[PDB]
């Protein structure tokens, strides 16, 4: 049986680089393809970037209990979420699975699939994070203050997770995750 790992953390912090490394380290890693009801952009392959389904079917799947999690996107313009069946099918086939979602999504997935292992990817310190949120200082004080506030709230609830990986160094963050996914 493949391990299922749900990767989340602070919302203002992109994890695509970490995801990219894991996929390079674990050759047969199945990165969860979210379902969505928005249309494909050119270059997007159905079954690879998303599973593109229409609003009516997405609702069916909600009603049948077939999303581990879902959400309204851009205030309900469309929906996206994680399909249960591919995740379980991959796992039973023995392939390891990584799901990368926001915090509400990971919380929701722990309920619908409790054998999944949730991981909060934490900053090495509050100051490391703060520095990155201020960044180049191209945003307004109001916006930055909101980010810093948002971040402290999110950091304060990392204890809801099965596991904390402190991202001190990319390669050892990635090493800890590899261990959870196959070790
Ligand atoms: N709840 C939930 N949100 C998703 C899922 N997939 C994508 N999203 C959200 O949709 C937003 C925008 O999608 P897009 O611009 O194509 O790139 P993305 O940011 O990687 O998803 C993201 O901020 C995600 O939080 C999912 O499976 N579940």
């Amino acid at each position: 049986v493949g391990r299922v790992v749900v990767l989340s953390g602070p919302s203002a912090v992109g994890k695509s680089t970490v995801v990219r490394c894991l996929r390079e380290r674990i050759p047969n890693l199945h990165f969860s393809v979210s379902a969505t009801t928005r249309a494909p952009r050119p270059g997007e392959v159905d079954g690879v970037d998303y599973h593109f389904i229409d609003p009516t079917r997405f609702q069916q799947l909600i009603d049948q209990g077939e999303l581990l999690e879902w959400a309204e996107i851009h205030g309900g313009l469309h929906r996206s979420g994680t399909l249960a069946q591919p995740v379980r099918a991959a796992a039973a086939t023995g392939v390891p699975v990584l799901i990368e979602v926001d915090l509400a999504g990971a919380r929701a997935i722990k309920k619908t699939m409790p054998e999944a292992v949730t991981v909060f990817l934490a900053p090495p310190s509050w100051q490391d994070l703060q520095a990155r949120l201020i960044g180049r200082g191209t945003e307004t004080a109001d916006v930055i203050q909101r980010r810093l506030d948002t971040a402290r709230i999110e950091l304060a609830a990392q204890g809801d997770f099965d596991k904390v990986v402190v991202n001190r160094r990319l390669e050892s963050a990635c090493a800890e995750l590899v261990s959870l996914l196959v070790g």
